[PDB]
């Protein structure tokens, strides 16, 4: 029975074995054969073959954490934007070449099968992709970390562009199954909703509740070549279904058709606002995760080590829970509920344990976007939790009274309870009172937290407030997506940079080496030729692959100012038509992202870029000095193709609206130069590379506020600037929508009348800054020496630095860049 | 491609590879190890090890039917009572020996791991076990046979006896998955409901329908050691998701919630009567199955060579559809719809093809079991099908008028349309009109069909009508459940009897061999000791393993007469109470079966049997000369435990109510004498063993009709028989329910006043027959020699005999017992 063992079921380094395992998985796991098999079956047979090398190290890692009993860190995010695991797994396991030879000799192209895989429908923007970069960095630095979230069946949609408009189609990324997850039926937990509180002896009993079940699926997340594989655990909502005729209550009408349904769509799709489904989702994931966290605290040595009623005096030493935005804020009233109501701890002990355990990360700005829940909603589905919140509040405000005697307006600004037309719980306030550290995500974001949104809280507890600038994993975003560049770098300085990215600093010694200079340059050329063709392999147009690829890829949002870029695009166009014989550096400007169903302007903006493209891409005069391409259904795998092909990185939000950005750092790493405002982590990128090496422009956060206090009047920019006067009329008159002239009615009036992000205000500096870009592009050697100057200075933005800072400053664990023997 | 073959993926009868593959499945398939594995995890790891060797043979069996395109036979049933696959797959594959030595070197006890498997919650009584026995016989006799049915997610309940009452608990046999089934998402088919018919140019169009998806699950079914592995394809109902935007039906209001709950619960649980949901299960399995039959008829071979527009002319020679009861009878109008509406053949061609394809088996008699559907129900959900049942009826009724000119009573009698308070479609008339062969299930059963229920039809087409007496598979019902008896039969006569059960006649030469005689009794005593201990390993009382094990295991139903057996248990109890010192052959009576929720007389009978056990197993006087035990949750694996332990088999239905029985045959093969009436298959069995070797009592069908014809008054029996009179008044006075004296009121008035099954009329002859059973049990060599006479004469009751007669006489294929080889 000691021979029921892992030890030798998979001889690594081996083509012969990998072809045997490929074939056993095709015929036995899949129950298919070459005659019946489809490329999807081929892809699944390979996913299962790489997969066996993954769960071997997974078993052995969790065995290790069990013997070792370290502090475990729990990262709660309602988004994990994972997108495609095959290639990431093979390079973190060093399987790439071997899988490649093996599929070749088998008659299959590994690349074409890679393209069969779906991007995991588990997230949407930068909150999700950040949790995915962080799980790769926790595994590589050996932390005992777990990702917890929901298993959405439809993710969030795929974007189809019909006639210039975004169409949102359904994403059932799980149609055929997903080879990476492992269902865990055994671990199913119930989550309770509605009910009422019966205040008995000791106290409260939350009675008469509806139950929904939480079933976990696990996915392994491999560290970079150290053999530690960590777990991402995602919950699925399952109805209890004894009802057909059960309890005995049965008869009436089936108003429990509604219980299965409403239980079932807690998992079906992702979200952006304040509705009862969103609160049910938020509580579903908090409740299940905390039950599992306590289950695992209790089994691994602490059920044994009970002393006094399995005590939690050590819980903060063995558990850290990271609360990402206020979406999992209910973890603070929920942990206080399990500890007081179920473990019978004193309120005062449980509160101590809670705040040493939980820490909060705020990821976005401007002081109203943070969750507030009506007290009557909370009263109805979570009655015990309004009770615990009210007590936390009663008690925090007495602290504030202790600190700041007698000034009463701060007690009411600080309150978790907001008054007005409808009383509400401010969840961001909940998050601060109950967390031991709060952080922002880029140095200027954290500063505005201390100075605006959270300044009262900052004055009560200055120490709580930290900064942990976002990072990007250099495995997926360099090694995986830009293999050519990762090679001419390893040739010069070695391969250790892949998990110590500050070693890219060594590259500055080659700024003047003609050989590095032409390599850096050939890789971009090679990457651009590849992209120029993919862009006609799936979809089409005519791309000059010798143009400056100018690209803005991020979600479509007015704060992000795809509109500032459109104004500059049409200026270039008006310029070329006015003087068709003038030399102009040619550009392919590519814009991509997803609106949001129901974000009307964002939908309108996508139709402007389309419209603009139809005019300038079929203009015989313009020729191919300008092409404007809207890249359809941007997502992680498309980010993997276009970001290595880019020359200019558009990072242009209004100073102060973009808390950090993370797309900005993938482009710096992949050899693109950046044009952007002094917002987010752009500030800190310009400081590492040198301001000389960055195309900064526009209004600084200082200047936005000044504009706010004099009052922003867009007519005065219209009036003093004629090319801007010209674009606006072209938009008004139907120049770009000739069939339906005032289609851009809306954009024009928002710009002119109630533009919150001050586009015209930054326009002249923008197009002058762009003019300087074109001048550098015209000089290849210099363009490429500033590119080296950027790639060499990007190490600070590795998610490995970000996570070693969370580990040592908030979680209190030491990173480890050390091998586990395995498999 | 060439190198993507089943290549050499396991060595079979090799312990060394089975331990290897065990370990791969525990670790890489299940993602557990020895620290963490539970008993269930080792069972699932053994299940996947054994399954690999099943699918290798399965793929090769289906390739082989493709290259040989044989006549394929589809066995349609709404029940498949499979009960537990691990041990049947290892002895059918000759792998048990090897697996037993592999789990044992690993430190596991394979007997405990087999016990962890759930019975497949796929069936309920005799219709289901017949279909599972037949799938094992079709495979052993090398037929290209497919079982088609519905995958129920929770079967039809698990029974719990609480306070002596049946309580039904839900069965999710699927909680942890099922390793035997392969989901096939790719092959989803849509089933249509509702709609209306557009009689256009070529004709009808069925338009505006609701769509439910029918997703198949394949389970392999292995023949005894010949390497053919056929398929059980079970359909799962899926709701079409577009509970979001499509048709913008919703997008303001939800009630599409009911289409999802109702679609999906076509699959949730099993049924017994007439409502819209039953008819939706029935049309669902018929529609999806028939698309696959045509698909596979075109695709496998006939979509490239096909002589005349892909010809259905050859379809009756390449497909046989067996219709089990009226539950699949919509296959006759569905075949016609598809051929006439979708394939454009003429109604005459398509009808010629339909009656040559379909055959009908009737399984139970009183017109109740022969479904009738209101034409209003049918006009609403299957409008085109109703148009076709009417056209079939016309044409049929013209045929009967041609044959019987002027006999109008006949026309109105044979018609498929029943008038009355609601016009109805008599579905039995549809299966007879549309089938080329109609059969009953035991010779007296098929006689009464030609004689009473279907005589008009028999008069119109005598040749259609046949008999096919049921059988039992000797693999499950002897080798598997009684390894001891199978072994001492193989020491004398070898092992060819496993697939040629008539060879057991060879054991009549050993009727007088003293060694054979004591081996047959040793085996029986070991089965009893073993079962006496299971009975108190799980559950408990004190069972004297020397007493006569008297057992009745079958559904609780008034025609099966568990009440007659109760009348005798109390006679025996009353006897001992009058003479506590008389010598009595001591008995353990065991009764088991499930009621039917909603069959109230049947839950009263379960309560009587329990109440009678409370009284007698606690009577000090009685000691252990009588014990009454109810076996809780009788299902296929309990029938495998109790049937080898039995001495006496109770088969006591009123003559003329049990069509055949099949449990009667399992008891005969395992060395138990039978006490029974001349009903169903008891008649042919008594005939095979010699009447002298059977304890036959009571009324014969000719007698039941007389008694009927003079009227049954139960009081004249009450009046002339004193032990009876005493039983009834003990029921009445509350002797068996002292806390609630008239608890068994219902029973007493049914018995006294409206017993449809003439219990008092066979009671005297019954208690006397029982005394003879007791006289013989006291003589242990004579009892064993009559057993050898019954075990040696059980060969006609092999389901291999039954299936070779369906093959030759109804399906036009020949059995083969040629071992298709290999891998
Ligand atoms: C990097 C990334 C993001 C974040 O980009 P920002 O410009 O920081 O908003 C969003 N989506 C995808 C697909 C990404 O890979
Ligand atoms: C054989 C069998 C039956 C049928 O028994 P009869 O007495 O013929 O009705 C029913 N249930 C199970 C579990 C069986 O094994
Ligand atoms: O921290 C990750 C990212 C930031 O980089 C973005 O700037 C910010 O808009 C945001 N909102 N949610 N998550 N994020
Ligand atoms: O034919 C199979 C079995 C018969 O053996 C039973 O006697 C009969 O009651 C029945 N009803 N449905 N299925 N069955």
């Amino acid at each position: 029975r000691k021979q029921i063992s892992v030890r030798g079921l998979a001889g690594v380094e081996n083509v012969t074995e990998l072809k045997k395992n490929f074939n056993r998985h095709l015929h036995f796991t899949l129950v298919k054969d070459r005659n019946v098999a489809t490329p999807r079956d081929y892809y699944f047979a390979l996913a299962h073959t790489v997969r066996d090398h993954l769960v071997g190290r997974w078993i052995r890692t969790q065995q290790h954490y069990y013997e070792k009993d370290p502090k475990r860190i729990y990262y709660l995010s309602l988004e994990f934007y994972m997108g495609r695991t095959l290639q990431n797994t093979m390079v973190n396991l060093a399987l790439e070449n071997a899988c490649d030879e093996a599929t070749y000799q088998l008659g299959l192209d590994m690349e074409e099968l890679e393209e069969i895989e779906e991007d995991a429908g588990l997230g949407n923007g930068g909150l999700g992709r950040l949790a995915a970069c962080f799980l790769d960095s926790m595994a590589t630095l050996g932390l005992a970390a777990y990702g917890y979230g929901i298993r959405y069946e439809f993710g969030i949609f795929n974007q189809k562009i019909c006639g210039g408009w975004q169409m949102e189609e359904a994403d059932d990324w799980l149609r055929y199954g997903n080879p990476w997850e492992k269902a865990r039926p055994e671990f199913t937990l119930p989550v309770h909703f509605y009910g009422r509180v019966e205040h008995t002896s000791q106290g409260a009993k939350w009675v008469d509740t509806q139950v929904v079940l939480a079933m976990p699926y696990d996915t392994p997340v491999p560290g970079y070549r150290n053999n530690v594989v960590n777990t991402m655990r995602l919950w699925s909502a399952k109805a209890p279904n004894d009802f057909n005729l059960k309890d005995f209550n049965v008869g009436g009408y089936i108003q429990a058709v509604l219980d299965r349904n409403l239980a079932e769509n807690i998992s079906r799709v992702l979200y952006p606002e304040g509705k009862e489904l969103r609160l049910k989702q938020e509580y579903f994931v908090v409740a299940a995760t905390l039950q599992d966290i306590i289950r695992r605290f209790k089994s691994s040595k602490f059920g044994c080590r009970d002393p006094v009623r399995t005590n939690f005096d050590a819980f903060p030493d063995k558990v850290a829970i990271q609360l990402n935005d206020t979406h999992p804020s209910l973890a603070i009233p929920e942990l206080m509920r399990v500890l007081v109501d179920l473990e019978r701890l004193d309120w005062d002990k449980a509160w101590e344990v809670t705040v040493k355990t939980c820490a909060y990360t705020n990821h976005t700005v401007i002081p109203e976007a943070l969750e507030r829940w009506p007290v009557h909603l909370l009263e109805t589905l979570l009655p015990r939790h309004l009770q615990i919140i009210y007590e936390i509040n009663q008690r925090f405000l007495n602290r504030v009274a202790a600190a700041f005697p007698g000034d009463v307006d701060r007690l009411r600004r600080m309150s978790l309870v907001e008054e007005g037309a409808v009383k509400r719980i401010n969840m961001a306030h909940l998050c601060i009172a109950g967390s031991h550290a709060v952080n922002g995500v880029a140095r200027i974001h954290s500063e505005i937290l201390k100075k605006t949104i959270f300044k009262d809280f900052y004055e009560l507890e200055p120490h709580k407030f930290q900064n942990k600038t976002n990072g990007i994993t250099p495995r997926r975003w360099l090694v995986l997506c830009n293999p050519g560049l990762a090679e001419i770098i390893a040739e010069r300085i070695g391969e250790e940079y892949i998990s110590d990215l500050d070693q890219l600093r060594k590259l500055l010694s080659y700024v003047d080496d003609e050989a590095f200079i032409r390599d850096v340059a050939k890789v971009k050329q090679e990457n651009k030729l590849k992209f120029a063709a993919y862009l006609e392999r799936e979809y089409k147009v005519h791309i000059n692959p010798n143009s400056l690829f100018d690209v803005q890829v991020k979600r479509i949002h007015e704060y992000k100012r795809q509109l500032l870029n459109c104004l500059h695009v049409i200026t270039l166009y008006n310029r070329i038509k006015k003087e068709p014989n003038k030399f102009v550096v040619p550009r392919t400007v590519m814009i991509g992202g997803k609106p949001a169903p129901g974000y009307h302007m964002a939908k309108m903006i996508i139709k402007l870029i389309t419209a603009i493209g139809d005019v300038v891409n079929h203009d015989p005069v313009v020729g191919d000095r300008l092409r404007v391409i809207f890249l359809e259904n941007y997502r992680v795998s498309l980010a993997e193709k276009v970001i290595p092909a880019a020359d200019l990185s558009e990072q242009i939000s209004t100073a102060g609206t973009e808390a950090s950005g993370t797309g900005n750092m993938k482009f710096m790493l992949n050899g693109a130069l950046t044009i952007g405002t002094m917002d987010g982590a752009n500030v800190e990128m310009a400081e590492e590379a040198g301001e000389e090496n960055f195309f900064i422009f526009g209004m600084r956060v200082e200047d936005v506020d000044r504009l706010d206090q004099r009052g922003y009047n867009a007519q005065e920019y219209y009036d003093r600037i004629p090319e801007l006067r010209q674009i606006i009329e072209q938009l008004s008159s139907g120049f770009f929508s000739p069939k339906q002239p005032d289609l851009f009615k809306d954009i024009v009036n928002m710009l002119m009348h109630h533009d919150r992000f001050k586009v015209f205000a930054d326009y002249e500096e923008y197009v002058k800054c762009q003019e300087r870009v074109s001048a550098l592009y015209k000089n290849p050697r210099e363009w490429t020496r500033m590119v080296i100057r950027n790639i060499a200075t990007s190490g600070k933005f590795s998610s490995d630095r970000t996570i070693a800072q969370y580990a040592r400053e908030i979680w209190g664990v030491e990173p480890s860049r050390q091998r586990l023997p395995a498999p």
